[PDB]
């Protein structure tokens, strides 16, 4: 598998998700794919995937996407961010 992580955005009481701006560190095989990382966070913070937008090397990647699309070697840094505030 490969090392990825996911950038938490910094809103700990902007919200009543768990997030508070800590990064995210998962091991997962490159064969998988975003599917799984948006699902993950939506059951670790609460938020779905309808409004939290995973960011891959500045790439709003998306569920239809995989990690091996992107190519996601070993430090994948993923950055966590809300869609659309309001």
């Amino acid at each position: 598998p490969v090392s990825i992580k996911v950038q938490v955005p910094n809103m700990q009481d902007k919200t009543e998700w768990k997030l508070n701006g800590q990064v995210l560190v998962f091991t997962l095989p490159l064969t998988d794919q975003v599917s799984v990382i948006k699902v993950k966070i939506h059951e670790a913070t609460g938020m779905p995937a309808g409004k939290q937008k995973l960011q891959y090397e500045g790439i709003f990647i998306k569920d239809s996407n995989s990690l091996a699309y992107y190519n996601m070697a070993n430090g994948a840094v993923i950055h966590l961010a809300l869609k659309e505030r309001g």
